[PDB]
């Protein structure tokens, strides 16, 4: 259980008159602060199956999780989709073999540009948030993607 001692307003860095606050925390996304994520690393995620945009914003194309994390926010079609994760200089990529994502569900991170395609059976269209966590030592290494509405 988290509690509450005596937290209640938020500290704000330099200054910024704040009268006014949207529920941002609603969309699903937890505070990315600078952690002991895969600096000078960048992430290319394509789509291929109704549509084939192959679109990948520089703005999201990295996003650091202060935790050891990654997350990337990405939007592809509606119904069936797949897609794969690769670098640019034939960096660290993802693969996955006969593991058929499904909303909510974690995925195995493997490695190689050529292997099996991650099918994800989702009847909405729109953005999903992928959270993983990787280790220090190169052994571990686990994906978890759910979608928010």
């Amino acid at each position: 259980t988290p509690s509450a001692s005596g937290l209640t307003k938020v500290a704000t860095v330099s200054a910024a008159s704040s009268l006014i606050g949207e529920g941002f925390m609603a969309q699903c996304d937890n505070p990315t602060i600078e952690g002991d994520g895969p600096i000078g690393k960048t992430l290319y995620v394509v789509g291929d199956f109704a549509d084939a945009s192959w679109k990948q914003k520089p703005h999201r194309a990295y996003r650091y999780v202060g935790e050891n994390t990654y997350q990337a926010v990405v939007d592809e079609k509606a119904g069936a989709f797949r897609m794969q994760y690769a670098s640019k200089d034939w960096s660290p990529q993802f693969t996955a073999d006969g593991l058929e994502l499904t909303p909510g569900k974690t995925a195995s991170l493997k490695r190689g540009g050529y292997g099996q395609d991650t099918a994800v059976t989702l009847p909405e269209a729109g953005q999903y948030v992928w959270s993983l966590k990787f280790t220090d030592s190169g052994d571990p290494e686990q994906i978890m993607v759910s979608k928010c509405p």
